[PDB]
């Protein structure tokens, strides 16, 4: 094995190969979802099938079609005019975009500064390419006595500035925010964006939940705040957008100066992405993209239909005594763990507290969910370990059977 | 830029982007076959995308299915069993298993044994790594007196001994070859096999081509010989196999305890690979898996078309002079071109001698094709900047085409 991937071999993903295997579980923990897609996301692939140059190679950057499309989308969010061929780069899903990005940006030596909790990807990338990841915790604030959101959770500005210093070659950002699913806000972004133009680092922005926002909240992306457009890379997904998580594109958009330096990675890596995928996604984009003022949008009507599943499970946690914490966005809850019964002493491995829960409440209540501790550096586990995080892009029918098992946990 | 990528940026595809814009030449360039791939091929991605679960996540290293099918097929090939989950990993292309193999195996300072003329990925992959490459030129013999041919192309053994010191940590093979066409034999591959085994080095095998073998030729698998299955990894492509390019699917079939290094690369890099293609691809290789016998299975199909084309091919390069070699296995046939005098003297570039003749030819004549010093390292131009390749994976509409243009050459 070689040096730069030593003890990168534990993934936290590959472990949860436990039990999520069995049958008579209802499983509310991958991303991963059970909604039928868009309809026509479906035509466009099987159309593109029967074509045969969309079988064969595509200009290795983006296919021409999508790139023309993410232009046209993202240009109308930046209310500005984006290059398709300089600004963009399709890679192998959001995960690939971050690997572009780190890869092609980062030295040995530079610090990358990471705020926890994290998706988990960001630490071994980071450190595959030789950097020091920096970390700092979200903390909680006073509630309004109501209730508990997303909006709660947020970063102290004294803190963070005192994480930059010489060596900060970056910052990755993730809003909406996974796992809490905090909407960063205009003030929360600008403290990031001053910083970086003070210290002159990147920003690396993580914005797969970006059409994921409920009542109360705006997506807003930091590539637009002043100053920030040409030290930025935002990165989306097919995958979050059109609830097509199989097929594994997204993009990275971002200064030429940028982008040069991800394309170059790319072309040394993969190279081309599957044609096929891209026709059909360009195509799927257009339709939505003529109906952007409408409630069939996909961009509209998925957060819409997702705002009542987030609320169903605010309700069936409220109703056992796990309380949970309301997400601004994306298709997550955390929910605390810690205010329930019970029993773990059958565990007496060390292991973290809610792996303990998952795995309990796996066996005893047929329910499968991750532990919030796994996104969380050694050192911030503890502040963490009593929140567990559960995913609500399901069917109906699948949070019927939730609703069961909750209906009877008492 | 980050250091690892310095000097990586220029790429022979990007350079080559402008050749073959224009409508109305006819590309014998670029690996894009322009047949049809099979119609089974393009049903079952239909058939994929209408199903919801194969257009969400799969397994991260392959899609159950399809490493079943592989370790079916491979079992069949190795005549031995074939571990789905540890011996085999699905990759972006053949490009993606490389840079898997290269990432995971190959540390800064190590040396990596290429031959020339090589795939062009090569050398920048493991320039990446901080590794150093190390050349060794394919040297031409006498021809039999009737016909060249790839065959007539070998290396020196005592030369290649000379370059594996203790600092080497890899060699890489590529049969059949890109650009040549050679098909290595059971003694070329017992001499890097007895040298690998004597300095304790790795064998990384591109062997997409395996199946595209013409008559008097066979693909022998280097990682089937005498102590090779525990240091070798040889590719595969679905692209190659089932002429379905834009699908970029690769798989690395290998030992349990090297193979999972391309593993702790790839679970940090883009991690999964799409659902349906290779949903789609499971079905096609168990078309073509219970059939291996027949004329109609399309790994024996496919040559036995080709071998004409090729056939075709030959003839047409005759005709107007061109030297061709004709390849044992592949679908680039090399034609030398000095005996032209080609009426450059006025690109007055410092550009080798192939790049100005395909310039020429293609504004003169009207047909692109390849330099073959694009896959030479500078000390090696000079012995290749005379030789041409050109691409016979087309239907006939398309070579008509390029026939009428030798025609009428004079
Ligand atoms: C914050 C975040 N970033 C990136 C990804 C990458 O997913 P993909 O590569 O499949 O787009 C995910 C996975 N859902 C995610 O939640
Ligand atoms: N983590 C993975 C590893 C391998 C394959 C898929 C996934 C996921 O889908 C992660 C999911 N989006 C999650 O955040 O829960
Ligand atoms: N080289 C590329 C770069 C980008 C996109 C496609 C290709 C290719 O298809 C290569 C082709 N098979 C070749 O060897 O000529």
């Amino acid at each position: 094995n070689a040096k730069r991937i030593e003890g990168l071999d534990s993934n936290v993903w590959v472990e949860f190969t436990k039990l999520a295997a069995d049958p008579s579980v209802v499983n509310l923990g991958q991303g991963f979802p059970d909604i039928s897609p868009p309809s026509y996301v479906k035509e466009e692939l099987s159309k593109a099938a029967f074509i045969d140059n969309m079988n064969q190679y595509t200009r290795g950057f983006g296919h021409p079609a999508l790139v023309k499309a993410l232009s046209c989308l993202y240009g109308k969010i930046y209310q500005r005019q984006i290059d398709p061929n300089e600004e963009i780069l399709v890679a192998v899903g959001a995960y690939g975009s971050l690997f572009n990005s780190i890869q092609g940006l980062v030295d040995p030596g530079d610090e990358v500064i990471i705020m926890v909790p994290f998706y988990d990807c960001y630490e071994p990338m980071v450190r595959m390419a030789g950097a020091v990841p920096v970390f700092i915790p979200l903390r909680s604030k006073p509630t309004d006595g109501m209730k508990w959101t997303s909006s709660d959770w947020t970063f102290d500005p004294r803190e963070l500035e005192s994480k930059f210093s010489s060596k900060t070659k970056a910052i990755i950002l993730n809003t909406p925010h996974n796992p809490l699913g905090k909407v960063y806000t205009r003030q929360e972004l600008q403290v990031i964006a001053d910083l970086c133009v003070k210290h002159d680092t990147l920003c690396i922005s993580d914005e797969v939940y970006e059409w994921l926002v409920y009542t109360g909240h705006t997506h807003v992306k930091i590539a637009t705040l002043p100053g920030m457009w040409e030290r930025t890379i935002t990165i989306g997904s097919a995958g979050k957008t059109f609830s097509v998580t199989g097929w594994k594109l997204g993009w990275s958009i971002g200064p030429a100066h940028l982008i040069k330096h991800l394309q170059t990675v790319q072309q040394n890596s993969f190279y081309t992405c599957a044609t096929p995928l891209q026709a059909a996604l360009a195509e799927a984009f257009w339709i939505d993209i003529k109906r952007m003022d409408d409630p069939e949008c996909y961009f509209n009507s998925l957060p819409k239909e997702l705002e009542v599943k987030r609320d169903r499970m605010v309700r069936l946690l409220n109703s056992v005594g796990l309380k949970p914490i309301v997400p601004d966005g994306g298709y997550f809850i955390i929910a605390d763990v810690s205010s329930l019964g019970a029993d773990l002493s059958d565990m007496n491995s060390d292991e973290p507290y809610d792996y303990k829960f998952v795995k309990w409440m796996t066996k005893h209540k047929k329910l499968t969910a991750i532990p919030v501790s796994a996104f969380c550096d050694s050192k911030s586990k503890p502040h963490f370990e009593k929140l567990v995080r559960f995913c609500f892009i399901k069917k109906d029918s699948t949070l019927d059977a939730a609703e069961e098992i909750f209906r009877a946990w008492n």
